[PDB]
């Protein structure tokens, strides 16, 4: 490992048009010093593979303000006006890539694997092609993503994804011993670890340089062999995107859904809760019951929002909110996180949606010409059969428009992957083959009421009960 | 995580004919209590995917003595007489699998990846099929391995390997907190970590159960979510296969020459992987003012010298299964990581022995039909990346001056066009995938003609040919 004193000196040779890997989830664990060094360097036309676009005024956003980037390969690009700005206006090429696939591809880039099969994205724009890579001053598409090959294994369909590896990697880490061994703190690991292995030249910036022997050999997250260039960051502003604190002393259609979704929790289960209703549902989990919450950005065992003195920029949930962690929790890289999810190790995946098909098709990541912020990890989260996925959403849309239907209108997140639907009016069990059946009806409504608020037809369970709730 | 008091109670429901993953490298980090439980259970006709066959009287060997296994999926099956007797007799089916692909396949099994591409094995029996899975008395092949699909990416050839995942996994670990979080000690990790994620039901036996909060969250090796059943081992005999100690006060001629010349391949700050024998002995001559980092396939970076009497530890051994030491700033990692590292070409130099080397770099060092069938270990992965310089160290010729270097190898290949340099006691050849060999060093006393009649292929003579170098200093 070659040590540097100056960040610029370390990235000084990145060529224009180079493919650069940039670690960090949101603003957590981002290489702010190395990114600042690229501003001075002025290198341009970069194809930056990064999970997110940071924020307007910080993180990868800075390189966007300076127009130093031509290609973005990310999973979620929200909360960045200058970005979606450049994206929509056709000033930037973007390859919306499912988070899980992004992590695996990068790992493949460093493990000698040119390509691999994954079910994430099948039956989606990712697999079929047509995803907008570059617009041209119009909703019209200048450059559309291309189809991924499809092959089936053991009766399921998978698509071929090729390894990603850059010329350089800008990873952020916590500590480094004088030999070059690197470790990461809390959820700041995410993409930094895998990216540290998939680039010709790896550049790591650490908060502290400790001497050899400080780390237990079994506990080195990234062995020195992967750290080509190291430098201690000069300035760390611990920028926090969303501050969510709680005090130690704490509508209707939504209250109903939340209280019903809360009943999906079982003792000892592992669940991944999407932003909003599903996450709020966890608040009603019986204190005598214990559920383990997994966070896509690399966490297992997330707790409540932090108290004033618990806020830590290195610990946030998938929604970019400052979080806490319960005892016996654990941290892991993004490739790990998605190996876990993709492998169906999570018991329950609850998330919102805009439309659900009769047989389980899901749509919750894109509204053509109005919502193109990326799919995040949604496509991976519903990619396995060994994982029960239930969507929590209002029964019908603005003006009583069907949300549940024969076929979705909006681009899919995945085919036949929803197992259960929970609205404020009903609860449907959904099956890939026989369709959806009603198993719970809200007190006051009738099968007819549901009949005229559901785009398609459905069976009625002979054991149909009034929809349940749980304030206790 | 469900905790058990009895090992038997934990593996009680493994069905006959089940596919069971069994952790451990050699006798390091093997689940001896769970294996003992299967002896009592008596479950039979198992397909055991394990890196090795342990030894005759211990490890997976025990399950072989009791004939409880019908299929072995391993990378190296040596040091087990009962094993080969069964294999040669045709009573045991074996799928010799390259160590690196064995690790990747298992990880794929737990990460939702049905299949992936790797260059390990291309141009080999693994890729073209024909590897002996099951013999019949007379010595022929009853069941031969089948070909892996070939596809090229960015100008290189790769083969398709499918994920491996069992019904059960018997992994050995160091500690577990009361929540179920597991950690591994030294090189005892190897296959235990990845296997703990690729089975319907995972059973982990630990040396000790600590309470929650004992582990730093970012340092938990296997999160509780993967540990289905946990039990504390009742008996651990820290069995050591090969004791190698050194005293704090310390080959022939043709062997000394090669070693002293191979020692000159070391450069300051490089990362190297040294095969057993000459390449490893060469490391002994590394200038003390020079620092080289030694990689160990079983999951180690920064190997040191053999341990002193009070340093011997069954959890720390090299690829050759010898008890080893570790230098400061060293690190430990799983077998899948170890091979991601190797396969990704992160190691600078790979030195290993060989039986035959082709004119363009083909290598043969894992199988002699009907005389040496112990598996390729990690040899096929170690020479699979273009980025890693691979040099073979071997005696120039065989008995009766039979050629070792030639146009095409006779013995089954370890890899095609992968050797970059050959070092014998007579010469040093630089080898190129296209332009063949190039003599660059000649030993004092021999002539190009001498080399001409001890080499089976043409070779160019470098205009800067120097007398072969040595280094006692």
């Amino acid at each position: 490992t070659k040590f540097y004193t100056d960040a610029v000196e370390a990235v000084k040779d990145i060529p224009n048009g180079a493919t650069v890997l940039v670690g960090g989830f949101g603003l957590c664990g981002i290489p702010e010093n190395l990114i600042g060094a690229l501003l001075k360097t002025g290198v341009k036309e970069l194809t930056a593979v990064s999970n997110n676009a940071g924020v307007d005024n910080f993180g990868l956003g800075l390189l966007l303000q300076s127009k130093q980037i031509k290609r973005m390969i990310s999973s979620y690009v929200g909360e960045n006006a200058e970005f979606e700005r450049q994206y929509l206006a056709g000033e930037l090429e973007v390859e919306l890539t499912p988070q899980g696939t992004l992590a695996e591809r990068i790992r493949a880039g460093g493990a000698g694997v040119p390509a691999f099969y994954t079910s994430t994205g099948y039956g989606t724009l990712v697999q079929e092609g047509g995803s907008p890579i570059k617009y041209n001053k119009d909703g019209s598409i200048a450059i559309a993503s291309k189809p991924r090959e499809v092959r089936e294994f053991n009766g399921q369909h998978f698509i071929l994804e090729e390894a990603i590896r850059g010329d350089f990697a800008l990873v952020k880490a916590w500590k480094a011993d004088q030999a070059g061994n690197v470790t990461f703190r809390k959820s700041a690991r995410n993409f930094n670890l895998p990216m540290c292995k998939a680039a010709e030249t790896t550049v790591v910036e650490v908060e502290e340089i400790v001497d050899i022997g400080s780390f237990a050999p079994e506990d080195i997250h990234i062995p020195k062999i992967y750290v080509h260039r190291l430098v201690k960051g000069e300035k760390y502003e611990k920028r926090i995107e969303r501050l969510s604190v709680r005090k130690e002393e704490d509508d209707n259609v939504r209250e109903r859904i939340i209280k019903r979704a809360a009943l999906e929790f079982e003792d000892g289960m592992y669940a991944n809760l999407g932003i909003g209703i599903p996450l709020l549902a966890s608040n009603f989990i019986s204190p005598n019951m214990t559920v383990h919450l997994q966070s896509e950005n690399g966490i297992l065992g997330l707790g409540p929002y932090p108290l004033q003195n618990e806020v830590d920029a290195d610990l946030i949930n998938a929604g970019k909110e400052t979080v806490t962690v319960l005892p016996g929790a654990s941290y892991f890289s993004s490739d790990e996180s998605f190996a876990m999810i993709r492998g169906g190790h999570v018991n329950l995946t609850m998330l919102g949606a805009m439309q659900v098909s009769k047989y389980g098709d899901l749509a919750n990541w894109m509204i053509p010409g109005k919502l193109v912020k990326g799919m995040g990890g949604a496509m991976d989260l519903v990619s396995s059969a060994k994982t029960k996925v239930v969507v929590t959403m209002e029964h019908s849309a603005k003006g009583n428009a069907h949300k549940i239907m024969e076929k979705c209108t909006l681009p899919l997140t995945g085919k036949q992957c929803v197992n259960r639907i929970i609205t404020e009016k009903a609860v449907f069990d959904v099956d890939r083959k026989k369709g959806l059946t009603l198993i719970e009806l809200w007190e006051g409504l009738t099968v007819d009421d549901i009949k005229k608020s559901t785009g398609c037809d459905f069976a009625v369970s002979p054991k149909l009960i009034p929809m349940q709730q749980v304030t206790t």
